[PDB]
């Protein structure tokens, strides 16, 4: 399989223990041999920043897919922070698993194998969550509302919670991007980039909660 390719390829390539190395690695052959979802150098940049301005304790990702994300944040965060990425196809999950490890990122990313709506409910009582300081939003598209919505409910988001969604241009999530946009409870700004692997325009979008009205 094409993950299957990006890993041998990384074993292959990059060197063990350096996060650095992996994700050049996932750059180089993505850009050369095949095309995958992965945010990107180009997006992926704009994402180091806003880590770093914020320093997170605890991160959550939806939608890991093969680890390029999971490890380009892990690799900036502080000693003690946790990054739990949900990922429910298992084959897509072991790759980041390896990938994690490869990298050397292991003992800071916990791997949640399940679809987010299973599983953002029980984040509190299996995972000793209380609130969020940062959410990564690259699932399906149709998810980000009702994952949001979700995720208030079941009280997982602080006055301060940064979200932080990719795709809001291309393929697009347009029914979030009216929601967050035009709700009190979320202060948006947008960063604009292009698509992973291309000259198509794309954007990250930062929303962050300020609490019910
Ligand atoms: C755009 S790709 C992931 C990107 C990844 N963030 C990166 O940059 O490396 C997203 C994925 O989320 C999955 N995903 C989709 N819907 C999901 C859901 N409801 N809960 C969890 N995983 C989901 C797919 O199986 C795929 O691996
Ligand atoms: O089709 N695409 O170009 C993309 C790009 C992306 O960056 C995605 O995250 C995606 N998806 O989750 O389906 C699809
Ligand atoms: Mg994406």
């Amino acid at each position: 399989t094409k993950e299957q390719r990006i890993l041998r390829y990384v074993q292959q390539n990059a060197k063990p223990g350096d996060p650095q190395s992996v994700l050049e690695a996932i750059d180089t052959y993505c850009t050369q041999k095949e095309w995958a979802m992965n945010v990107g150098d180009a997006k992926g940049q704009i994402m180091d920043a806003v880590i770093r301005e914020y320093s997170p304790s605890l991160v959550l990702e939806l939608g890991a897919y093969c680890g390029y994300s999971a490890v380009r944040m892990a690799r900036l965060l502080q000693p003690g922070a946790r990054l739990l990425t949900m990922e429910m196809n298992p084959d897509y999950a072991a790759i980041t698993q390896q990938m994690l490890n490869f990298a050397g990122l292991q003992d800071k990313v916990t791997i949640l194998n399940g679809a987010s709506q299973d599983l953002i409910p029980q984040l509190k009582k299996k995972y000793d969550v209380d609130t969020l300081d940062m959410v990564f939003l690259d699932h399906w598209k149709d998810r980000y509302l009702p994952d949001t919505l979700l995720l208030e409910k079941c009280g997982l988001l602080r006055k301060g919670t940064v979200l932080l969604a990719d795709n809001v241009i291309v393929p697009g999530t347009p029914d979030f991007l009216a929601y967050v946009r035009g709700s009190s409870s979320f202060e948006c700004t947008h960063y604009s980039s292009y698509l992973e692997y291309m000259k198509v325009v794309d954007g990250l979008e930062k929303a962050i909660y300020q609490g019910p009205s």
